[PDB]
């Protein structure tokens, strides 16, 4: 029993944090194989932040113009590159502690574990979601940048953000492994708007399915709605849209609970017409909404990886 | 910027966690040097539970009744012993992948990182404080038992925390790693009532404090307090006394963002006294306890670990 917000295990990402430098700026790089990746924007000083020319500012530099430390150990740069927003600079030797890797794109909603490093050495794990704004709500301080968020799948690692940024919220911005913004951010220091968040209703429905597994169970009430009557609630409480796929991957949940997926619907209903009355559900007086299904599922079945 | 709840990296626990089985009972063991720690209860049926006798039950066992597995390679014991609430199995290789490591008891208020695991497997990992009245309230399956709590200074790793059971509540008990129970529980399946919890006084202030440097002011008022006044108020609330060594620890807080201990005191005061009005603290609608005043320093700090 027991609900909490679970990280995975970080060993095999630990092992592929290096400490990239260049000029006076340092931060992390994701070394796998024989390649370095981070953010490009390592390249630029101060100023250039303003207004960067990066393929300009590319020329300028060349191969031993980048330090990659790896602890001590210590690696030579023998090609670079910019694919987008990240640098993969190609050095002489493959990280012996390569796990099996692979580079994706993550959908709004979607959860991951961030690894928080500074000068190429990991500091703590903790887990979030691609907020439906394209933003994570993390923990990112000067030199965390290109620290990266990853799924675990047994044994294979799946990367899919690299940290860049923090926007004027204190919220933050980032890409994939490829290079590409998620969101509508660029690498420049020039005020960037996120947009109106919303909430991730699918997985505030699987919360409330933990609950349910876990004994709270005063929020279920007498009460059942449809997908539209709901969705026209949702709305005004700027949640997201409830589709048929979003029931159909509650289905597992529906079923080992025995309750209707718009019975909790309902419940769900009137919890943000009218409030919580002080009480809480799982230790929290939020409705909480970085659990996917997926996650409620693996954390009440017990799956393991290595 | 951010706050954010976590955890250590795991890497360093990950090489350690090893799958112990007897009879048909299977749990988590911790490897470190040669000996294997792991809860005694290992060594008992489902019927045993209700009222065992540990000496007579390990009595019928040796050496061979013990099968440890560390992923698929697998280790020979040579010696068992019963220390406490633990057994330590000698066995005969030295874990290539053993930390620096050191066993410890930590106090009431303190926080750690938890890995979970089944089968000697992690599965992922949390951060949480040892309660006042000496339960976590954690994430824990059947099969869990022997996972660990830790904290990691620099590159040693200081193992606090073994997981035992779950109490009548959902909390969860356990040992040190020398076996002595954290709390007057025992490891037997017999009604055990936790007693009372109080909420952590000083990691409160800690958290108002990250607050403050996070941006989050509104709750920052116009009063001050005393400290006897204060603990009156604390003790209604359920909150622990608040001591000059509360104070004294939350000193670099107070000068890193200006504000004396004693006003947020009072802030804390009226907060205990009037509720949010439905606002939120750092994304919380709740006053948060899991966070020690160096958990809050260390993590608008940055410091890493390796
Ligand atoms: C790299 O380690 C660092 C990590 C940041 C700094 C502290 N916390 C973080 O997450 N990142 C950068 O320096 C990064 C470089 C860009 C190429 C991605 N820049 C930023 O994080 C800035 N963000 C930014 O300028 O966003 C657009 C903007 C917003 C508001 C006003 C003007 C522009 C940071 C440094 O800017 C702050 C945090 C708004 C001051
Ligand atoms: C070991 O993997 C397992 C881990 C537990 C089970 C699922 N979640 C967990 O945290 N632990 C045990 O089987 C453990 C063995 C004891 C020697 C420590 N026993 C328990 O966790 C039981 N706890 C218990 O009996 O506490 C006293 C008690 C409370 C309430 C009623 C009677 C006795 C569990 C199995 O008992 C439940 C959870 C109360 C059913």
């Amino acid at each position: 029993s027991g609900f909490r917000k679970m990280a995975f295990p970080s060993g095999k990402v630990e092992g592929c944090m290096v400490q990239v430098t260049c000029g006076t700026t340092t931060l992390n790089g994701l070394w796998l194989d024989d390649v370095v990746y981070c953010p490009r924007h390592v390249i630029c000083t101060s100023e250039d932040m303003l207004n960067p020319n990066y393929e300009d500012l590319l020329i300028r530099k060349s191969n031993h113009n980048f330090l990659v430390q790896a602890g001590n150990v210590q690696l030579r740069v023998i090609g670079h590159s910019m694919q987008n927003c990240v640098l993969k600079l190609k050095v002489d030797t493959a990280n012996p502690k390569t796990p099996k890797y692979k580079f994706v794109r993550i959908q709004p909603g979607q959860t991951f574990s961030v690894l928080a490093c500074y000068n190429g050495s990991p500091s703590g794990v903790y887990q979030c979601a691609m907020r439906p704004n394209f933003t994570i709500k993390g923990s990112f301080l000067n030199g965390s940048c290109g620290s990266v968020g990853f799924n675990i799948d047994y044994d294979c690692v799946s990367f899919c953000y690299m940290h860049h940024m923090e926007l004027p919220t204190g919220v933050h911005a980032g890409t994939d492994l490829e290079g590409n913004f998620y969101g509508p951010f660029v690498d420049r220091q020039t005020a960037q708007a996120a947009g109106t968040d919303t909430t991730i209703t699918v997985n505030v429905l699987a919360w409330l399915y933990a609950a349910v597994i876990n004994g709270d169970r005063w929020f279920l009430n007498r009460f059942t709605t449809t997908l539209n009557d709901f969705n026209l609630v949702a709305m005004k409480y700027n949640y997201e849209p409830l589709t048929q796929d979003h029931v159909d991957i509650l289905g597992p949940l529906s079923a080992q609970t025995g309750i209707a997926v718009l019975d909790m619907c309902a419940s769900l209903k009137e919890l943000l017409q009218n409030g919580m009355n002080g009480r809480t559900i799982l230790g929290s007086a939020l409705l909480e909404d970085e659990f996917t299904p997926f996650d409620v599922v693996r954390q009440c079945s017990g799956v393991t990886f290595q």
